[PDB]
């Protein structure tokens, strides 16, 4: 009855990247039962592809295996991807519950090895735990301001001097389980480059792949804190120390006062196809 | 390059019991890439059908997203169904890590519907830390003792006086992730039918809807303390609560000091196929 596939989001080769299970032809689907499937598979996400019904190309709606999300990164890259499958356009305009989404889809012979959607404009603000959570962490101070920013799901950033000491961290997280409706991004970088890793107790995991939602917000944070300009494009490699390297690529463009887009890009790979029996 | 099937163990019907993925003709994976698949699919276990080694008809490894498991009973009856729609055998033997285990298969039409399975024979002690335990699970006293069952897994077993008290539990997750190497089981019934409930941070789930493991200790406790006799079968539903009901069925033979066998069966029902690119 339902056709799906596996598409590792941010990654070029299966087994790398962020998983989510995307489902076509959903239509027939309750939500109830969307959530129930989502749960079945386990993925951080699973997504269903609806009709459109504000002149988009598809309606899609995002599941964890607890609750609907309006909005994320990594998931929604995984459906434009898999979506692109089915079309032979060059845009793909994705529907969700905060707007439609616009992705541009790359090819190479009529297969889509990438493509790049505009966020959702995030807002921030200082986090105002520092101690507790630098404590959390095991370190003694952040490099840059320590803010959160909202855009969906709320994301920190905690800087780190180097790349190694990035690596080295080894956080407390039963101490970070204290943050709630949030995830905390360290970093670590210079130029055009940048690593991060990413833990949430909030959202269900210990430490995160491929965090597509806070990509913008990070490069939104390194131009407002002078590491690059808005409107530079940065590379962000995560989840390098649990051995599943993702890359996300972000750029910010106008000033913090006005930000007129925040571009996040990245690969898609098919890991598998299915069916299942409802 | 491989196919594999998504099995709800204990259930009848798909999206209830417990999911299982099982990945066929897995000979040509080392087991580090068995590793990051079963890590890839994020189910409690995924398991890999190998060639056997001594005599048996398959060799099964079995998998959560970190570990390999010795021995487990709900991925190894969805196994079991899974690889039984590939044969004709009235018997099926399963080679793991612990030995050989013998597997009955029912049929209707070709079709493996259930299985019975002869598991490992438990061992058990007081627990002796019940003020803690209890103070957890937020209720005064246990019925029965409260004991720890040794089969691979540790399930120790906290028995309520009606089923609606067993409902009414709200444990404190934090308090019990004090409890290493072990899964929390909490019951209650009368003669053939019980109920259960399990909980275990040490195995990374808030709440199993079956477990597996768990039934065959169940019935040698619910012997043992008097509620059943040795080889009188029980049925054990699990998972109501979650909304994930899956029946176990359950028999120790013998005696305490001599168990002869400990059967455990249920149904298993198709949820989804598919095939991965590696």
């Amino acid at each position: 009855m339902h056709n799906y596939v596996i598409i590792d989001a941010f990654a070029s080769v299966p087994l790398e990247g962020n998983p989510v299970a995307v489902f076509f032809d959903a239509d027939d689907l309750p939500p109830a039962q969307m959530q129930r499937i989502a749960r079945e598979m386990n993925l951080s996400e699973s997504t269903f592809v609806l009709k459109p019904r504000n002149g988009g190309d598809a309606l899609i709606r995002i599941f964890t295996p607890v609750n609907e999300l309006p909005f994320a990164g990594h998931p929604l890259l995984g459906t434009a991807i898999a979506l692109g499958a089915h079309t032979d356009n060059h845009r793909l305009y994705l529907e969700t519950q905060m707007g439609t989404i616009a992705f541009e889809l790359e090819r190479q012979n009529g297969s889509v090895i990438a493509a790049s959607m505009d966020q959702p404009i995030p807002t921030w603000t200082a986090l105002g735990r520092d101690a507790e959570l630098l404590k959390a962490l095991g370190i003694s101070d952040s490099t840059f301001p320590i803010e959160i920013y909202h855009n969906g799901p709320r994301h920190v950033f905690v800087g780190l001097p180097s790349i190694d000491a990035l690596s080295a961290l080894h956080p407390d997280h039963r101490a970070l389980s204290n943050f709630h409706d949030m995830a905390i991004n360290c970093f670590a970088g210079a130029g055009r480059r940048w690593r991060s890793r990413m833990f949430s107790p909030a959202y269900g995991v210990v430490e995160d792949a491929a965090t597509g939602s806070a990509a913008g917000p990070l490069a939104i944070h390194l131009a407002r804190h002078g590491q690059i300009e808005f409107g530079q494009p940065v590379e962000i490699l995560q989840g390098v120390e649990i051995g599943r390297p993702s890359l996300m690529f972000a750029k910010a463009e106008g000033r913090a006062e006005q930000l007129t887009r925040v571009e996040v890009s990245g690969n898609g790979v098919t890991f598998g196809r299915g069916t299942i029996v409802l």
